[PDB]
């Protein structure tokens, strides 16, 4: 119980300084201004809001407080919003990489900072849409109790939140890296292939990351709907879960360092 709390909160201040680490360095140097790096900067806010308000959420609904049911259910589909935020973030990342590689010479024409801005406000509020349908509806509400289990329904997880949501926007961008790859091979002007696909290599880590650490906790929860006649998960696979899934928000800063030449030079910098 200690423990959970314990490495939630750590995972936290990682995940905000790691993610405002990324922003500030974006922020800083112009050359880490690009079409990419903005999609970049608003999966580092989604971690930011993982770090700084989802996991103190977290811990808030691991100790059952009873509040008012819009609060209830608001304290527990937050962390859905950012979750979605990531995966738009990271379809428009595998999408631009795509434009990048398929057709480089009209890249500059097809993407501009303006339609990356606008991409990424339609994607931030498509998220906060999605991952607060409990809101405006299919709750199993009817102070509650704040219980996940009792408050959110799980034909909502298991049918809107995951397989609409998250395997299709999944499967549809695997299909986008093995095209941008594919697309690489085909190619192969030599120096900057390279680093189209280095920089597409890395990108597709952040996101190989992300389905490794979510779908833990996407199939308990399918494994609790589809068969009710068996037992309920333990409560320790449970948090386990959690904390996996809360894990991917603060890998990302570490894969732009450990990847990325330009990032590791400005961190070092900023240090
Ligand atoms: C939820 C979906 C999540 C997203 C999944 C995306 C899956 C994409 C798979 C892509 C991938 C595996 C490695 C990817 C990185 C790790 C990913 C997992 C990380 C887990 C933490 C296999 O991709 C191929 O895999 C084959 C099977 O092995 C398939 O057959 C192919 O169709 C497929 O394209 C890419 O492998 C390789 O692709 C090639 C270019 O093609 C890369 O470039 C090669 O070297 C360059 C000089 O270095 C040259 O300049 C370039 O000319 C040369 O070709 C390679 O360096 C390497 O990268
Ligand atoms: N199923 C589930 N449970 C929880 N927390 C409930 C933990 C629990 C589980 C069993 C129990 O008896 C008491 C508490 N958080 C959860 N978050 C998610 C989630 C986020 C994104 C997709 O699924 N699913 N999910």
């Amino acid at each position: 119980s200690s423990v959970y709390i314990t490495v939630e909160l750590a995972i936290a201040v990682l995940a905000i300084l790691g993610n405002v680490l990324v922003c500030w360095a974006v922020w800083l140097n112009s050359n880490l201004q690009n079409v990419t790096n903005y999609f970049v900067v608003s999966l580092a806010a989604a971690d930011i809001l993982v770090g700084v308000l989802a996991i103190p959420f977290a811990i808030t609904i691991s100790t059952g407080f009873c509040a008012a049911c819009h609060g209830c259910l608001f304290i527990a589909c937050f962390v859905l919003v950012l979750a979605q935020s990531s995966i738009f973030s990271l379809l428009a990342i595998a999408i631009d990489r795509y434009i990048a590689i398929a057709i480089p010479l009209r890249y500059n024409g097809l993407v501009t900072g303006t339609r990356a801005a606008g991409i990424i406000a339609i994607c931030w509020v498509l998220s906060f849409a999605i991952g607060l349908t409990p809101m405006l509806g299919w709750n199993n509400c009817g102070q509650v109790a704040c219980l996940f289990e009792d408050v959110v329904p799980m034909n909502y997880m298991v049918y809107f939140n995951f397989f609409a949501c998250v395997l299709v926007p999944l499967l549809l961008m695997l299909g986008v890296y093995l095209r941008i790859f594919a697309a690489a091979r085909r190619q192969l002007a030599r120096s900057t292939l390279q680093k189209e696909v280095h920089a597409a290599k890395s990108a597709a880590i952040i996101a190989g990351l992300f389905a490794l650490c979510w779908l833990p906790l996407h199939i308990i929860n399918c494994f609790t709907f589809f068969c009710p006649d068996c037992s309920h998960a333990p409560l320790w696979l449970m948090y386990l879960a959690i904390v996996l899934a809360h894990t991917n928000s603060v890998v990302n800063p570490f894969i732009y360092a450990y990847r990325i030449r330009e990032f590791r030079q400005t961190f070092r910098k900023i240090i």
